[PDB]
């Protein structure tokens, strides 16, 4: 067809202080033994786009994206990452290409 299985992962600190810089990583890999050149990985915070990357992935290839974020307001933040948001490639799984990560920001 052929139909890859793209997946993404969010990892990093769970609780961060206010007005402090934290580093997070996105782990994106192919699991369909076919490479996608069009592979776009994006990250949102509370629905709003924070950052984006365009990359290419070969068969069973993994790439690591990084970003650094300083939350200036205290509160709960939900960080989501998606790959192929625009749906340019049809995959073997469609729910297996999103990652949800919960962050708590404190004034501490």
């Amino acid at each position: 067809m052929e139909f890859p299985d793209l997946t993404v992962e969010i990892k990093g600190p769970d609780v961060v202080g206010v007005n402090k810089l934290a580093e997070y990583e996105v782990h994106v890999k192919n699991l369909g033994g076919i490479g996608v050149p069009s592979t776009k990985v994006r990250v949102y915070i509370n629905g709003t786009l924070y950052k984006n990357w365009t990359v290419s992935l070969g068969p069973k290839e993994e790439k690591v994206l990084t970003f650094s974020w300083t939350p200036t307001q205290e509160g709960m933040y939900r960080i989501n990452a998606t790959v192929d948001e625009e749906n340019t490639v049809v995959e073997l799984n469609e729910n297996n290409n999103v990652a949800t990560f919960d962050v708590s920001v404190v004034l501490e």
